[PDB]
């Protein structure tokens, strides 16, 4: 089994680049998501608690298995912790052997931005250069690059409640000259004249961070921030005015901005707009929704994407987690007599 | 966070010792399922594949949160490789924080085996000496020790397809005089008046290693080997004549022994036994059977019992598994400029 920690991920990001990295992974899921019915698919189990959530990520195809452990407190901010944090691992199937346990904070937001990105690509009007980024903490600097550097963004009106978070995105992403990021005084001013809101806000309960006054035809809404029951950033009328996509329905049902509507209300497998067998955006003066939570399938992509850039780059640790062959595989009492 | 590997659980395991790390789990074990209903519970999560199946196994209460990755893949011994490895994590609830990742392969079997010993303290005869012990692999030696040194089993007739399983099981506990284990040639011939039979063969199919013709007034059968569906190891009739004991219910309805039954089928919950809600063994002539398939609890068990048992020792190593506290927790993106 290989070990790939937070240093050693940090170092493959910075050697592969972020803005490639989200390209190359966007492009990766793309294909996952073209072959979604090859795979073992199941809503992922979570572990409600009064701050925040556990939850556990697996999915499967016929060769390799995945999994992602990962948290959602909100709060954790205001401990000095990561609001977000998780880790994972990629096995061989006919074995059932762990391959690699990597860490996967970094790597859940470069995904995200990455299958925001896909879902853009085929849903957003190809014309757009205007991004309202509400929510500016640790996805932001993400969502942010892979829009500019994949999707022709030139220009970037953020807001968040902390002041001081909108700051650190400014001043992460000024190196990047062609991207100009300004801070506005609320939400309504931030998604004015914009072709694209994305949403990343972090506060376990229903809220309406976008509301239906806030609409202009031809957007795309990156919904990103709200992920699970009882946790939402936009209000159920936005939904009614407009095409609304997702990752995986029977999840998305539950965990989604869609929980807010009757178990009837018409959603679009992405899926199967990639694969050009359903209509995505229908016209120009279509609202569309990418109603994102996060599915396996996309921790799967990174895993796998990992594993092949890190062996590439002699990257990652040899680590003793379980048995490998051995003489007697019958015999792990052999294991109690110490090392 | 920390990080117990496999040679570290090896020195662990060793300065415990196998039977008093049983004995001590087992009362740690007896504690959990009396708060049962303190638990956030649910049916583990399997992935099935032609050759075996790869699970993952959460539990919480309202401050711990624990959950095991396992797999079984019965053809791996011929590839030199374990039918079942495992690793998990203990977690703190409120901030979501992994505190120990460790190796859950040896722990396994030790947890097995508790809650085996556990379950049989609660429905096996109380004068109890003689057990066939069927299925002589990775489980094997510590169900073996465990119903030794504590449930006084004085005698073992094992019997395995594969007879350097056996042989190997005979030699790793020779020196545990007290206990007089043999080889016998048929699973019918190892049985022949036992009191316990513990069955952990690995095979993924539908198996009648036990049958009702083998059943014999008084025995207690620790049926551990068969776990998912479509896996057994007792003929449906063997469970029409006994009082059957489960684990967790909803999961054990699909995966368990029971999953050849009536939905309607009458089962008792091990942890109303203990709780002394409901009976266990209720006459001396019943035939009781504990259909075991692994439950979660079990591992958030074991994990506090290595945490606590490490700590004190000061082992493990520190791993950088996530981010710990740091002055902004909302700049991700320091950590793509490189570890530098
Ligand atoms: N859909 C997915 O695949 C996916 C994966 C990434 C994370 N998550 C979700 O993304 C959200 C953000 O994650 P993060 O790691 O950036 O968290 P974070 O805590 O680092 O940042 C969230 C930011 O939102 C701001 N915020 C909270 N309420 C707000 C409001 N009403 N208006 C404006 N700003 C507000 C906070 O001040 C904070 O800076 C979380 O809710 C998380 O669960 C989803
Ligand atoms: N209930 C639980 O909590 C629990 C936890 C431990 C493992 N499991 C199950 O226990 C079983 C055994 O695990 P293990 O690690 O010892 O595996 P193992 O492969 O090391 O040993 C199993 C043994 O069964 C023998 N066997 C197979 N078919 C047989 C038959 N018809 N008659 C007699 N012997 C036969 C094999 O030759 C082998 O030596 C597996 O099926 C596994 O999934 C259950
Ligand atoms: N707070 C993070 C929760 C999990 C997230 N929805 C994901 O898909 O990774
Ligand atoms: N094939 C998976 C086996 C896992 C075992 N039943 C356990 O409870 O650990
Ligand atoms: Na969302
Ligand atoms: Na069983």
């Amino acid at each position: 089994t290989y070990f790939i920690d937070v240093p050693t991920m940090s170092d493959l990001v910075h050697d592969i680049g972020v803005a490639p990295f989200i390209g190359e992974l966007a492009a990766a899921l793309r294909d996952d998501f073209k072959r979604w019915q090859a795979f073992d698919k199941s809503a992922r189990v979570a572990s409600h608690s009064e701050v925040g959530v556990i939850e556990l990520m697996p999915v499967a195809d016929k060769s390799r298995y995945a999994f992602k452990y990962v948290n959602g407190h909100p709060a954790n901010t205001a401990r000095n912790l990561h609001t977000v944090m998780a880790f994972g691992v990629l096995a061989d199937v006919d074995s059932g052997y762990p391959v690699l346990l990597s860490e996967l904070t970094i790597a859940t937001a470069l995904r995200t931005a990455a299958t925001s990105l896909m879902a853009a690509q085929a849903l957003a009007r190809p014309n757009a250069r205007k991004m309202a980024l509400i929510g500016n903490g640790a996805q932001s600097e993400f969502q942010a690059l892979a829009f500019h550097k994949h999707l022709g963004i030139e220009e970037i009106v953020a807001y968040d409640t902390d002041p001081l978070a909108t700051a650190k995105l400014i001043a992460n992403l000024k190196e990047y000259s062609g991207l100009t990021i300004r801070r506005a005084s609320s939400v309504a001013e931030a998604v004015k004249g914009v072709d694209i809101i994305t949403t990343v806000t972090a506060d376990k309960a229903y809220a309406t961070i976008i509301t239906p006054d806030m609409l202009e035809p031809g957007m795309h809404l990156n919904a990103v921030g709200g992920d699970c029951p009882g946790k939402t950033e936009l209000h159920a009328d936005v939904l009614r005015n407009a095409r609304v996509f997702v990752e995986y329905e029977p999840q998305t049902r539950i965990e989604g901005e869609i929980q807010q509507l009757p178990a009837d209300f018409p959603v679009v497998d992405l899926w199967r707009v990639l694969r050009g067998e359903t209509e995505g955006r229908q016209s120009d003066s279509q609202v569309t929704v990418f109603d994102s939570v996060g599915f396996a399938l996309e921790d799967y992509t990174v895993l796998r994407y990992v594993l092949q850039q890190a062996e590439k780059r002699g990257m990652g640790t040899k680590i003793d987690l379980v048995p490998w062959v051995e003489d007697d595989p019958k015999d792990l009492f052999s294991h109690t007599r110490g090392r």
